[PDB]
Parts: C-alpha cells; sequence; structure tokens
C-alpha cells in the first residue's frame, strides 16, 4: 500500500513518522525527497539528533512533534507543486543494516471538494 496525505496548495501540511522505540542516546533521523538519504543523512531535507532538529535545508521545513519520543512527523510550509512527491523518513538505528525507512506520498491540489 501507499500512504498518501492530500492537502490544498499553500497549507502547511505534515506527514507522519513515529518511531515509539526512539530513545535519545541511540536515534536520530532525516527526511529525504524521493528516497530516503544514505546512512549518515547527508542531502537531506531535515535532521536530527536524538533530541531536535540540528541542521535544515530551509525553513519550510520543521519537526513540530515531540522528537525524544519518536514523533519525527515532517511539517511543510507553504507547500507549492514541486513539493508534491514521495518523502522518506529515515530512523538511524543502532548497529548495521538496521535502520527503519517509512515512505509518505504528499499530494496537493486547489480544492477538496
Amino acid at each position: 500500500s501507499e500512504t498518501v496525505v492530500t492537502e490544498v496548495l499553500g497549507h502547511r501540511v505534515t506527514l507522519p513518522c513515529l518511531y515509539s522505540s526512539w530513545s535519545h542516546n541511540s536515534n536520530s533521523m532525516c527526511w529525504g525527497k524521493d528516497q530516503c538519504p544514505y546512512s549518515g543523512c547527508k542531502e537531506a531535507l531535515i535532521r536530527t539528533d536524538g533530541m531536535r532538529v540540528t541542521s535544515r535545508k530551509s525553513a519550510k521545513y520543521r519537526l513540530q512533534g515531540t522528537i525524544p519520543r519518536g514523533d519525527v512527523s515532517l511539517t511543510i510550509l507553504n507547500p507549492s507543486e514541486s513539493d508534491s512527491g514521495v518523502y522518506c523518513c529515515r530512523i538511524e538505528v543502532p548497529g548495521w543494516f538496521n535502520d527503519v525507512k517509512i515512505n509518505v506520498r504528499l499530494n496537493l491540489q486547489r480544492a477538496l471538494v
């Protein structure tokens, strides 16, 4: 299946990503467009440590949830058409070959009707 969030152009929108096992001493994350960023979370849209956002590509991207409890959902401010598409949430997990990758598609419309 695919999880799609539908929103009207220009309206802030939140794409869910929750990791309930989150431990601030162990986990961190990043979001990417189209596919997940590579391990290390470079070229990411937005990136955290175990507690808070540590870098982002622009102020369009915010994490408004409680990051130390694993709510690393992405909020996109004033989305325009180019912002539509697949977003991938990568959770960095201790060890090798253990990272979690969660995909959400953003669909933007002019109306909900």
